[PDB]
């Protein structure tokens, strides 16, 4: 398929950032959500699962089409959990009704993780809202009780390399595990509504134990109560993937600079952007514009 990026007709930036700016006051003002952690992390799991069904092979899938909104991907068991990201943002496209379905989705993830002080990701507005046909088929997202094989096979089919691999795993440094939605119980670290490099610490420095979960699932757990996924252990397994953990475990900014292009990319997987297309837009947050 060709997915060309079409801009919302005649809306420009200061319309994206009043998108942002709903977005990111319903974040300040719902905080009591999931135990006080509030919607960020769920926003930037919305955002990965709307973008992590893309396939390079025949570019199906990914963050273009809103498919989500559509039954059969919003049914995904895998996606078990997202109704709460996904009932968060309709006030807000009841507000802007202009912007599609992809813009909106990803523009949530965006915000999420500026607002939790994570970097400023460029984002792109053109993502056109597709049929319920063009809904790619449950399954196309990834298990938890694999192994570094399988996550470095995963990632190719969305093109990503091993740092990309990395970088975007960080984002586990937010939110939690809850047993109902994937079988897996517990958070990576203690600060899961800020943005930082905890994930690649907690990973060297916590003293890993092996244990199954009421789900009678596997699961690294710590001391400290936190876990880890097999999928996110398995990135100490790896020596490609343990000297990457290294770097950001030693440079958050370094670990910034990678997740901030890696997201993107993840975002725009499958879109063709005109040269004419405005270029990817860098939203204020909250504390920038005074608000
Ligand atoms: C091997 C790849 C991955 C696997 C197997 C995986 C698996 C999971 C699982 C099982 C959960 C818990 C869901 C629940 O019970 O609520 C989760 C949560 C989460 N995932 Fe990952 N994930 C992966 C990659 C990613 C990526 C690439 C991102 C974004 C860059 C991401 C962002 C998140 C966030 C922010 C949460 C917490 C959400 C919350 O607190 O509701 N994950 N992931």
């Amino acid at each position: 398929l060709v997915h060309v990026a079409s801009v919302e007709k005649g809306r420009s930036y200061e319309d994206f950032q009043k998108v942002y700016n709903a977005i990111a006051l319903k974040l300040r003002e719902d905080d009591e959500y999931d135990n006080y952690i509030g919607y960020g992390p769920v926003l930037v799991l919305l955002a990965w699962h709307i973008s992590g069904t893309w396939d390079k092979h025949d570019n199906t899938g990914g963050s273009y089409g809103g498919t989500y909104r559509f039954k059969k991907e919003f049914n995904d068991p895998s996606n078990a959990g997202l109704q709460n990201g996904f009932k968060f943002l309709e006030p807000i496209h009841k507000e802007f009704p202009w912007i599609s379905s992809g813009d909106l989705f990803s523009l949530g993830g965006v915000t999420a993780v500026q607002e939790m002080q994570g970097p400023k990701i460029p984002w792109r507005c053109g993502r056109v809202d597709t049929p319920e046909d063009t809904t790619p088929d449950n399954g196309r997202l990834p298990d938890a009780d694999k192994d570094a094989g399988y996550v470095r096979t995963f990632f190719q089919r969305l093109n990503m390399n091993d740092r990309e691999v990395v970088a975007l795993m960080g984002a586990h440094a937010l939110g939690k595990t809850h047993l109902k939605n994937s079988g897996y119980e517990g958070p990576w670290g203690a600060a899961n509504n800020v943005f930082t490099n905890e994930f690649y610490l907690n990973l060297l420095n916590e003293d890993w134990k092996l244990e199954k979960n009421d789900a009678n699932n596997e699961q690294w757990d710590s001391k400290s109560g936190y876990m880890m996924l097999p999928t996110d252990y398995s990135l100490i397994q790896d020596p490609k993937y343990l000297s990457i953990v290294k770097e950001y475990a030693n440079d958050q900014d370094k670990f910034f600079k990678d997740f901030s292009k890696a997201f993107e990319k993840l975002l725009e997987n499958g879109i063709t952007f005109p040269k004419d297309a405005p270029s990817p837009f860098i939203f204020k947050t909250l504390e920038e514009q005074g608000l």
